């Protein structure tokens, strides 16, 4: 599993800041746009990149205050991502898309394909961001974890002083290793405690249990939208998963019309980090056929 980034910087200037991706692969046809979540970047789509970009081209950015993108003193709350990732879209000029999604970057993808529904060819998601109806719905391993997150004075304590969310959280959601190399690349954009914002501000808006309520409404809207829309939609899934287990995979493999589910295997979060190999040969392989009336 390669550990390497080897993607040349892109930089596009959003709303007064400038963000960085990855844009690899042909200029012409549909571009796949591959959002991450809390806490990576476009590193994550490393080793997935790399199946998809003989054939179509690929852009993965980082969300505004993560990656090799700027830093401002936002609060960085989903509406902040909206914002910045709306805006990140027109300054490319795309017009229509498949989206890759993952975790937080999901629920910017969702949100937009519901907006703009006449633009989105294909949705590959994993690991995505759904209501969690009461705790109990939360894996057991990671309840207390997160439960601690969503407070402001020990929340901030774990997550900006001590960082727990990139050394602890991040490795603990692969079933495998990660390698020194791998947690540099993950530690590099939250160096400075002060720019680990991003990393409390997410858990504190996964719609858990009915708050916070601005989140469950947005997520409940775009989880309709995806159960009315024939966008063809590939799901892939990990045992014993974290967001998303097994029986609720096995339920949106049916409920959602037009959708594929693959089985990655064991995984928890980072299903990319656990099975990279066969996620990006279904995505490319998936993309084919998009073209098979
Ligand atoms: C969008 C949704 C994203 C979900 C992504 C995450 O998926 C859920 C996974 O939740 C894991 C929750 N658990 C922890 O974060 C955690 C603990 F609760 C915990 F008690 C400990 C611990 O100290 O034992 C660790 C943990 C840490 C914690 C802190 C830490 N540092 C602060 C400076 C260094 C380092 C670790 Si490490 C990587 C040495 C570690 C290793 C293990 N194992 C089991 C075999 C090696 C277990 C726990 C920790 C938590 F991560
Ligand atoms: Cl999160």
């Amino acid at each position: 599993i390669g550990t390497g980034f080897p993607f040349d910087p892109h930089y596009v200037e959003v709303l007064g800041e400038r963000m960085h991706y990855v844009d690899v692969g042909p200029r012409d046809g549909t571009p796949v746009l591959f959002l991450h979540g809390n806490p990576t970047s476009s590193y994550v789509w490393r080793n997935i990149i790399p199946h998809v970009a003989p054939t179509h081209r690929c852009i993965a950015p980082d969300l505004i205050g993560m990656g090799k993108s700027d830093k401002p003193d936002l609060g960085y709350f989903f509406d902040d991502h909206v914002r910045f990732m709306d805006a990140f879209i027109e300054a490319l000029g795309l017009e229509e898309v498949v989206l890759v999604i993952h975790d937080w970057g999901s629920a910017l993808g969702f949100h937009w394909a519901k907006r703009n529904p006449e633009r989105v060819k294909g949705i590959a998601f994993m690991e995505f961001i759904r209501p969690i109806p009461t705790w109990d719905e939360w894996p057991e391993f990671a309840r207390e974890t997160f439960q601690a997150f969503r407070t402001t004075d020990v929340g901030r304590k774990l997550i900006i002083d001590q960082n727990v969310f990139i050394e602890g959280t991040l490795p603990m959601g692969v079933v495998r290793p990660l390698t020194e190399v791998e947690m540099d690349h993950y530690r590099e954009p939250f160096l400075n405690p002060v720019d680990r914002e991003p990393l409390w501000r997410f858990p504190n808006e996964l719609p858990i249990a009915g708050e916070p309520a601005n989140i469950v409404a947005l997520v409940e809207e775009y989880m309709d939208w995806l159960h009315q829309s024939p966008v063809p939609k590939l799901l892939f899934w990990g045992t014993p998963g974290v967001l998303i287990p097994p029986a609720e995979a096995a339920r949106l493999a049916k409920s959602l019309p037009n959708c594929k589910a693959v089985d990655i295997g064991p995984g928890l979060n980072l299903l990319q980090e656990d099975n990279p190999d066969l996620i990006g040969s279904e995505i490319a392989r998936w993309l084919s056929t998009l073209e098979i009336s």
